[PDB]
Formats: structure tokens, sequence, C-alpha cells
């Protein structure tokens, strides 16, 4: 049967699955790890055990245990990206969709869903691949992985909590894929992994890792990067949250081996629903337990590994959105709000600012302050409020994907950049949000192609486009058509730097994305604050 | 006769001047203190002793001994500004134009040149005040002052060098005019002093000092303000460049008394010679002897002074030109010449920055480079020119004038701030210099009304716009006609921050002058170097 698989696992039962009018094969819920509960919390992951019989590959699995977003009870814009299934421990699973026929060797894509390190699932609507497989005919993988302190709790010295354990789980599913892939029709040869924000950054740490560089061909990275500010902490920082963690939950802190006891013994909603009070600074775009710079998943320092070439070298394709920055302000800057169009006074730009750049000393907040203030009309509330909204996207996003790419582009054998800037025309999320941090992602899974959902025909035709570039590119390091008689993506390199916008326009190519900004972020606001 | 004028110190007997097709009285040369010569030199000036019989006021007087510019020989942009009469430490007179015939008690305006305390003439063709005293009918006066060492050498404690003596100077004149100009016809009780440059920093200092407040009635500062960071020094700054003077001239250093005998006993030129080596710094728009911050002439540091509202509080006019930076770029910044574009090399760019801001730091220095560059295209040598432009123009003459125009206007009683942008249509100078410094003289003087000059209709006619701005202004505290038809210049306030652009075109009115950069300058760079 076509929906019947043996793998070096075991044997798999797919499910027949309609997308536009049609069918495809749809492997969901296929374990990779051995269920991380138990002593097992914290730990690395162990690969699962060959099982006897047929797995019943039919429905979606659990999603891991993570905080839930309840700002907004009922509104579809946030519930989107909650998880829509039981929460468990146990939910190192991936999901396949197989074109059929079943292909014999054809590319290869494989999904890691971004969500801060803090949230996330891949079983998401957003994240359905049957659309991307159906279209481009490739094989979608959706890995999933630890988040919160369940998968990067770190207590660097210590072997029952390490650190970096979300980072293995990722790791240990391109593994399965890479081992077992082939008996879908995927090329194991021909594997590109991409992912959104924290799912970006884990695409460019996989990439920095030696340990993971082998498991793959390309990458994609979405609004995310592996220098990203939010995406990393010391070893030193890792520590002092998991022992503040153990101080929230009324622990033994004499050692690891009794902290790490104890964290055990607590429910998963319990180490929850702390989680958010072991943050240093009061400050947005900053998440509790990320990867950690260990020495091991990581050799040296990030900057020190890009500078040095340390890295795997192959193709990428990246880009940006233009508000990435809106989503987290909503979230906790004063000021803003879901239904009012948020017009930032003077003071609450100033409380704004500081959120934003949290390591900042005075004279840091005045230089950035001073970099984007308008002080011909410094008191306009709509310039006040995109201004907090470019600091924060910038910041957090733009710049550090930005160097980045300057440096990987140097070493790097062809890389591809992107601005995204089309703002859906039924987006649910107010307008002063504008190109919201994520909302390019329906376009990269083709939702634009199912009319229920209204979208408009030029959208349908840039989700196609988009959909094309990215399977194109994964298929051959290039996202553009050979003999094409379209607009050519241009490669992007350190002499010219160009890039294109993504939108329903025609493309067009611009170069230097955001540098007078990223020059302030990347160079001189660094040097002050480490001068002072 | 109306030639002969008896004044306290004696008589004095002018001369009959032509003047567009008509005539005038001019008294040329009239002496207002004791030649500051020999043991003198250095020294407070002394008033005149009265004289027996008539003083010949038919020609002009000598200059003060001063560096002369042989940078283009031959060429008039850069002659023009030269001594125009042999030079002699016996200098200090003063010239009066009185209209005819004689009035009775009309509106008295003082010049006072400019020269970056280091050279003027009250003597140059551009200073003559024929034209405003009889197309305005005002007493036009130009005073003298010591300048160079000669006029500024500082040793604070000492008597015989207590520094500001060049100060002193112009406040002997203008008791010299509160005391006699009644018998010329002037008022005394309306007074306006005006000068550009360093004399236009010197207007602001007598504003400042307690002892010149009571001397005269309103202002006028031209490209230059008190708190320039060119128009003064500390005073051990001014005691380390005495010094350094002396041990340029192999001069006994044991004591402020032997130091000061031997420069008396060198001649004048020989102080000149070494004048230049005395700077600190490797710096364009420094110069070495200036006002000192002495805790007399200046009670306290001019900026708690401005702070306090410690200063004559009455009317003033002033403005800007706007290519400020300039003229001093071509004559010591790399890359720069007369005869060429002068387009800028990002190496020269630097080099530039480094020579513009010389207290600056790296970190400084970057600031400067950051907020002036185009990281879209920072090779443009044109924008690189002009950049540097800006930065000179912006640190030394407007963002300084604008700090000094916020903080009068919050005490003062009626502020008027103008933005002189028209570039003489017969300028001598290259293009690339624009709007040169010093260039808007000519037509407060009037000598767009002179056919043989070639300037344009236009031209005259903001010539005349302008000069009667000014005299209207030194007359009635308010540039506009009373019950006029003509567009109003509207006062500056705290609040509006208005201003006026100087051109031939129809008036306009614009807001916060330069404020971006200005906060750049006043607010954020010091407080950075300070931090650093
Ligand atoms: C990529 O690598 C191939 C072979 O190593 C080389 O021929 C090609 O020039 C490279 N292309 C880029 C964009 O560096
Ligand atoms: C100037 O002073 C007069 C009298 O002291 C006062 O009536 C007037 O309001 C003041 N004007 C300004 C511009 O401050
Ligand atoms: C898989 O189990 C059976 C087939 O063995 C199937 O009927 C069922 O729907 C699948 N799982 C669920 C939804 O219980
Ligand atoms: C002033 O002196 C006489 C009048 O006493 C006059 O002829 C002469 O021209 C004036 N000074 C000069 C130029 O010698
Ligand atoms: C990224 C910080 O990891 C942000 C994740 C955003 N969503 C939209 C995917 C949840
Ligand atoms: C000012 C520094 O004192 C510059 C004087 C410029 N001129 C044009 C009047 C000589
Ligand atoms: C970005 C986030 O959604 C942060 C959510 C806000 N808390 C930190 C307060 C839970
Ligand atoms: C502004 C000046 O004219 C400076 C003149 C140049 N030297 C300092 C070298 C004499």
């Amino acid at each position: 049967s076509e929906l019947l698989v043996n793998t070096k696992s075991g044997k798999v039962m797919g499910t027949r699955v309609p997308v536009l009018s049609s069918h495809i094969s749809a492997f969901l819920g296929i374990p990779f790890a051995e269920p991380p509960v138990g002593n097992m919390r914290f730990r690395r992951p162990e690969p699962k055990k060959p099982w006897s019989g047929v797995w019943n590959a039919s429905t979606y699995p659990n999603n891991c245990q993570q905080y839930v977003d309840e700002q907004f009870p009922g509104f579809s814009g946030s519930e989107m990206w909650n998880p829509n299934r039981e929460m468990s421990e146990d939910c190192l699973y991936l999901n396949i969709w197989v074109p059929s026929p079943r292909p014999k060797s054809t590319t290869v894509m494989v999904w890691i869903y971004g969500g801060g390190f803090y949230s996330g699932s891949s079983t998401l609507d957003v994240y359905n691949g049957k659309y991307l497989a159906y279209t481009e005919e490739v094989v979608l993988v959706s890995l999933s992985y630890r988040v919160g302190a369940f998968g990067f709790l770190a207590l660097h010295g210590s072997q029952e909590a390490p650190g970096n354990v979300g980072l293995l789980d990722q790791r240990m599913a391109l593994q399965w894929v890479h081992d077992n892939i082939q008996f879908f029709g995927g090329d194991p040869k021909t594997v590109t992994i991409f992912g959104e924000s924290a799912g970006g950054a884990s695409v460019g740490m996989h990439i920095l890792s030696p340990g993971s560089r082998d498991l793959f061909r390309r990458a994609i990275l979405q609004s995310g990067s592996p220098n990203c500010p939010w995406a990393s902490v010391s070893v030193a920082e890792g520590r002092r949250r998991a022992v503040e963690l153990g101080r929230n939950l009324n622990c033994n802190l004499n050692s690891d081996e009794e902290l790490i006891h104890c964290l055990r013994e607590k429910k998963p909603q319990e180490l929850i629903d702390v989680e958010w009070n072991v943050l240093p600074f009061d400050s947005i775009f900053r998440f509790s337990f990320v990867p950690v710079i260990d020495g091991e998943f990581f050799p040296t320092s990030l900057e020190s590994m890009l500078n040095s070439g340390n890295f795997k070298k192959t193709q990428i394709l990246l880009g940006v959105n233009k508000d990435e920055g809106s989503f987290f302000l909503l979230y906790g800057a004063p000021g803003f709000s879901k239904d009012s169009e948020s017009k930032i006074s003077r003071e609450d730009f100033m409380s704004g600012v500081k959120l934003s750049v949290p390591h900042a000393n005075d004279l840091g907040l005045d230089a950035v302050t001073l970099q984007y203030t308008d002080w011909m009309d410094d008191n306009n509330g709509i310039k006040n409020r995109d201004g907090l909204d470019d600091i924060v996207g910038d910041h957090n996003v733009i710049c550090p994907l930005m160097h980045f790419v300057n440096k990987y582009t140097k070493f790097g054998n062809g890389t591809y950049l992107y601005f995204f800037n089309h703002r859906a025309s039924n987006l649910v999320w107010p307008e002063w949000m504008g190109v919201i941090h994520g909302y390019e992602i329906e376009f990269v899974f083709g939702l634009p192609l199912v009319k229920e959902l209204n979208y408009t025909a030029e959208e349908e035709a840039l989700s196609r486009r988009i959909m094309h570039y990215w399977a194109t590119f994964a298929k051959t390091g290039n996202p553009n058509e050979p003999h094409s008689q379209e607009s050519k993506w241009p490669l992007f390199t350190t002499k010219e730097q160009k890039f294109i916008d993504l939108n329903t326009e025609p493309m067009k190519v611009h170069q230097r994305l955001r540098v007078q900004m990223c020059v302030f972020w990347n160079q001189f606001l660094p040097k002050l604050l480490n001068a002072t």
C-alpha cells in the first residue's frame, strides 16, 4: 500500500489527505526519540527504540509543554499560534507530507517552528505542508522539539541538564530524516531545513554546530538568525536562570544534583507558571530558556565562528518582514493596544526604548532615541509608534540577520536575500502592526490557494511565486528557474549586496538592506556600550 | 562747519564723502584710547588723553598688527579681508559715517569686525558704512580692537597681560560712543552693536559681561555667538599658550614678569610668525589667542551665566549662513582646493572629521561620522565634501548659535532669527563653497547698490530689504515696519521657534533651525565625550 512504509525504526501507516481537489499521503506523529519523560527531563534525547508491528501515523501528535498565550481569548490572530493539540512532555514526533504517487528521490524540506524557544507546535494549521508538498512536488517534513525549561534549562557542567537539549531534539529529527526519508521517496542528499524566528535562529545554529552540518544540504532562515540578541545566553546567565527557576519553586539549591531532582518532581505547568520570573531585566523580545554557548554544540562564541568561517558552507535563502517589532510591543510596551491606533506619547516612547534595549545604559538609550526621533515633530504619536516598531524590529531581527548574512556570504556558496513587505488583505490584527512578524509563513505554506480563507488573486499568485522560489532553491540552490522568462532574484554578494522585495507588485531589486540603521546597531552602539 | 565736531576729547574735522550720487559726512580715524604700545603691550587700554587743536579725521587709521592671509596672492576673495592699510600696534581708532545734514538724535549702529580674534580691520571696503548710513539714516560707527597675542595673550593673575584686553578695547570704544556720539547727531540711548563671526561672538560677550551691558541698547549677531567652541579658552589653556609662545621666541620662562618682558621686546611680526605654533591640536576653525574665562570680564562659565540669565536682557537679531564651514576646510582640510570641485574621498572625510572635532576621542569621531554619512552611498565625493562642510559649520557656528538663542530667548525681550542662504551672483570663490562664511556682510553694508560691483537687481533688492531690517530693528527692537504691507519676520519664541530665510525669493517662515543636528552637537555628543 502507498500509505504503508517500512523504515529502519519500524513500519508506519499513513493516511490519504485531500489537497486542492486532489490527494497526497500524510504520515503524522512518527516518533523519532524516546519520550523525554521522568528522569529524562532536561536530558539529551535518546533515539526511539525500534517497534514491532505497524505504527499508526494517521493523526497529529501531542504538542510539547509550553506557555499558552491567553492575551486575547477567542482571537484567531493569537490563538492560531497556540498549541492545537494536547500538551505533553511526550512530544518528540515529526510529520511527513508525501506526494502521490510516492516519488523515488525528490527534494526534501524540513520545517522548524519558531516561538521564541518557549513555545511552538508542528501541528498548527498555518504549518500544514500538504499545499507545498502537492504544489511543488517535495517531501515536506515538520519536526518538533522541547521548548521552555524542558528544552533549554542550562546548568553547564551537569549532564542531567546540560542545556541545548531542544536543539539536540531537532538534530535527532534531522538524523532520522537522513536515515529514513529515502523510504518515503525523499532524497537524503537534498534536504533543506527552514524555519521562522526561533526556527530561523535554529536553522542558523545547525549551520554553525559541527555536529549538525552533515545532516542537511541547504538552509532557509525567515526573520531569525543565530546571533539574535534573544536567541542565546552565556553559561553563567543560563545557570543563574535555572537557579532562579528553582528558587521560584522552593527548591533545594545546594547543588545541581539537588536542584535538578526538584525540578524533575514538579509537574509541567508548575515550571511554566513561573517561567517568566527569571528574566534579568524588564524587557520585551527576551525569553527565559534559550540555547546556551556551551563550548560543545557551539565550539566558541558565535561571533568568532562567523569571523573564522567555522560553519557549514553551502547556499542559503533568508529575509525579514517590514514590521518585525510590532508584535512584541503590543504584548509588553505601554501605550500599545490591539483595538486602538496605539499612537505613542513621548513618555511611552522613552519607556518603550528602555524595554527594547534592556542591556543599555543612559548614553546608549540616548543614542537610540536620537537615532529614531524626528526632532522637527517629536510629539507625532504615529512617528513615535512606528519609531518603536523599527527599533524593536531592527535590534532584534533585521540588523542581527544582516550581520549574519554579510558574515556568511564571505565564506558561503550562494546567498539570496528578501524583504517581505505585503500585508495580507485578510489580516485580523490592527493596521498599525503592518507586516507582522511571522505573517509571511502563510504565503510560504500556500494558504492563499485555499479560496475559503478569503485571500485575493494577487495574493494567491505571490504565494505560488514564493512557494516555487523556496522549492526551487531547496532543489537547486537557486530560487530562479534556469532558463526562465520571469524576473531574476539576483544573488546577494559582498560587493553589490542586492535583495528583492516580496510583495504583489512586480519585482524590484535594491541594495544595502537597512544599512544606515544596522551600522548603528551592529557597529556603533555595541562600541558605545562597551566603551562606557 | 558740518565737518567740524567738538567732543569731550577734543575737536575733529571730518570729510565730505560721495555716496550714491549724493553726500554724507565721514569722520575716519578718531582715537579712543592711548596707543597700546611699548610697555603697554598686552595691557588694558587707557582712555585717549584729550587733545588741543583739531584732529584730522579725513583718512582711515592704521590696522592692528595681525597675521596676513597670503594663501592666494592677488585673489580678491581672500585679500578683501586682509588689512588694506599699514599695520601698527597704534591702531585703536574708530570711524563714523554721519548723514547730511547732521541729524540731532538718530539711531546709532556700531560695527565689530570678525576675523577669529587673530585678524580683522575696520577699514575694509566691504565694511564701508556710507551706504547704510545714507540709505537708512543712521549714524554708523565701526570700532577696532587688538587681535592676536597683542589683544588676547592671557596670563591670568598678572596685571601686565591679564587677557581679554582686546575685548576691553571694544568696550572703551563703546564707552566713547556713549559719551560722544550725541555730538555727531547720534542717540546714545539707541545704540545697536553688531558684528560677524568673532565680531558676532564679541557682541554676545558684551551682552554677558556686566561691565559692558550698560554701554548699548540692542544687539545683532551674525554667524557668531559667545559660546562658540573657538571663541574662548580656560585660564589654564590661555596660560599654556602664552608660555608656549614664549618658548617659540626663546624667552625666559621663570615667571610671568620675565615672560612678559621678553614678549614685549619682540617686534610685532616676530610674535605673528610663530602664533599658530601654540594650538594644542591639529585642527581647523581654532585660533591661538582668544577671550579667556577669567572670572572678571566673565563672572562665571558662559554656560552657567546663560542658564541663570546672568546677562543683559534686551532684543536681539541674529542668524547664520547656509555653508558656514566651507571656508576653513579650504584652508586646512586635505582634499579641498580652490580651483577644483573638491570631491572628498572617504579617507579624506575621516581625516577631515578628526580636524573638525579635535577634542574628540574615537567613539566621538565615530558618532560624528555616523551622523553625517549616507551608508547607501558613502563613496559619493560630493556628499562627503558637503558632509564635512555641514560638520564644520554645525559644530562651530550654527549649533552653538542655536544653543545661545534658545537660552537667551528664555530671559530676553525679543528674538529675531534668520537663515541667510543666497549665493552672490558675482562670488569669486568656487561653487562648492556655497553661501560662504561672511558673505552676507556685503548685503548688510549695501554693496549691491553700487552698479559697478555687478550684482543683480534682485540682489540689490535683498540688500535694501536686509539693510532696512537691521536699521529698523536697531531703532525699534523689531525689524518689521509697524503697519506695513510686506511680509512679517515673526518673533522667535521658545514655543514656536520660528525663523526666516534671507534670500531673493519671497519670504518663507520655518521652525526649529537645524534642530536634528544641533540636538546631536548640543546634547548628545557632549554627553558622550564626558561619559567616556
Ligand atoms: C559555489 O561553489 C562552486 C563549486 O565549489 C563554485 O564553482 C561556484 O563558483 C560557487 N558559487 C558561489 C556563489 O560562490
Ligand atoms: C518686552 O518687555 C516689555 C516691557 O518690559 C513687555 O511689555 C513685553 O511683553 C516684552 N516682550 C517680549 C518679546 O518679551
Ligand atoms: C489509527 O488506528 C486505526 C487504524 O489502525 C484508525 O481507524 C484510527 O482512526 C487511527 N487513529 C485514531 C484516530 O484513533
Ligand atoms: C588732513 O590734513 C589736511 C587738512 O588739515 C588735509 O589737506 C589732508 O588731506 C588730510 N590728511 C592727509 C591725507 O594728509
Ligand atoms: C520567534 C521569536 O521565535 C517569534 C515566533 C513568532 N510566531 C509568530 C511564529 C509565533
Ligand atoms: C570669524 C571666525 O571671526 C571668521 C571671520 C571671517 N571673515 C570672513 C570676516 C574674515
Ligand atoms: C512575546 C510574548 O508573547 C511575551 C508574552 C508576555 N509575558 C511575558 C508576560 C507572558
Ligand atoms: C582660518 C585660517 O585662515 C587659518 C589659516 C591657516 N594657518 C593656520 C595655517 C595660518
